[PDB]
């Protein structure tokens, strides 16, 4: 199967600007009729996000300003976080710019120190940089890459899994993070080996979605699992687990059984494959 | 479309990294006595013997495993296996690196070694935190750094990069070469994946970039990790269109060009393609004989 729609945070891609990013002069002369979006510290907004005029907060960008690109017409759009007075719906350009956002300025909270030496860093380069006080180095954005994966039979039915401490009847399907190594086939079969015990063949790329929650990038997936294997839980992060049907999956989803949210790629992945 | 022929090197077997036992201190400690050793340079590179990395005595360099040893896991007989980072004798014996000599690993050789390379590299740039600057100590057989001050861990860092086999859906295929790169070096269109966009919103964003083409149809090929120091890289083919032309935009490409099939396979028996254990090759290769 394939995955029905393009996840929620996957839609559209943005028009960056990239150039602008090392161009100071540019982003400057931009700046007076830019538009400006505003974050709280849990990466919250105001809303279609709110767009107010960046010239208001100073006649020039701030050093802790993002630069988000440009949106239809040419205006620029940049963010920072504030004290206000969760994407955890908006229109597509709205939640590209809040993905961004977010990712964004939660990495530069995250960011103010090298991890090679310990020294300040300083943003830079619109905040797609910090450089290190002392060296010179510059750090990059961090996207941490996580699988998330579909277990099923080859035909009817699938796995879905309930973490330690979830509500009970909250069950989802199995993820996990991309270690140095490993292949991100090789991820999905150890992480759900880990999980439920289950060794998975064919595993499948199926989509992708961005997680600022606050850094990662979600890889869906799905893999072929033999229900005559026994599940085993010692090894992962799962109080229970069980072979649903897609009748149940559907039924599930029309709503007993709890399924993640439709912002989650875990959901789309889930409908994709009941109703296929 | 099509698939990848071959799981590209470094994807081919999966270690057993035997997770329960990095926050087990009590089993590393007594697996220590009987424990193999890997040892790399500052630059990664190893001593092998008939393809396979030299295991040493884990007991040899200390009673105890180090602080600066990452644990990857457990190799035939029930023994356990680390890493450490060290100066090797260059002199008495041929030291391989995975990037020029990678063809000549055993596949659980090459994993091992991209593991150790990744980890203590990570290392070597972890030491303190980035959220408030405090030292970092490795924890868990090497799997973590805890932040001195505050306790949080620390995770091993491994960046997303794209690559991507841009065509018409027919027999042509664009291939770029970048402006350091020697004449007639041509090869696939990379770019690490930023916040806040999916890998599809990547791929495209990246070959605008590059080369200034709108793509369509982004679809995954597979993926390699890529220790240099420290990416993944995911391997994609994606739509152009040819009738548009290119745009040489953030200034890295120096030029490209539309390649037929049979231009890529003569490049390949031999626009220059050499060698190579990059996933880029394997999906150049894999189109051009589709
Ligand atoms: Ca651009
Ligand atoms: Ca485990
Ligand atoms: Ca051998
Ligand atoms: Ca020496
Ligand atoms: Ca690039």
């Amino acid at each position: 199967f394939r995955l029905r729609n393009i996840p929620l945070l996957s839609r559209v891609g943005l028009d960056r600007a990239d150039e602008l990013r090392s161009n100071p002069e540019e982003l400057a002369k931009g700046w007076a009729e830019a538009g400006l979006i505003t974050l709280d510290v849990r990466g919250r907004v105001n809303i279609q996000v709110v767009i107010e005029d960046a010239a208001r907060i100073g006649d020039q960008p701030p050093e802790h300003a993002v630069f988000l690109g440009r949106i239809p017409g040419g205006r620029h759009v940049w963010a920072v976080r504030a004290d206000l007075d969760d994407l955890r719906l908006f229109d597509d350009t709205s939640a590209a710019l809040l993905a961004t956002a977010m990712a964004m300025l939660a990495w530069h909270d995250n960011a103010g120190y090298s991890p090679v030496d310990g020294s300040p860093t300083i943003p830079a380069k619109g905040g797609w940089v910090r450089v290190n006080s002392a060296t010179g180095q510059e750090e990059f954005p961090r996207t941490d890459p996580a699988i998330i994966c579909l277990v099923h039979d080859g035909g009817d039915r699938a796995v879905l899994g309930r973490q330690k401490f979830w509500p009970e009847r909250m069950f989802s399907l199995l993820a996990g993070f991309v270690e140095a190594g490993e292949s991100l086939e090789a991820c999905v079969a150890r992480e759900v080996a880990e999980e439920v015990g289950l060794t998975v063949t064919d595993v499948q790329y199926l989509g992708s979605q961005p997680w600022p929650f606050p850094r990662s990038i979600m890889l869906g997936f799905h893999a072929i699992g033999d229900p005559s294997q026994p599940f085993a839980f010692n090894d992962g992060e799962i109080a229970e687990a069980d072979w649903f049907t897609r009748a149940e999956v559907r039924s599930a989803l029309e709503a007993r059984l709890m399924l993640p949210g439709s912002i989650s790629i875990a959901r789309e992945i889930v409908e994709s494959w009941a109703y296929a």
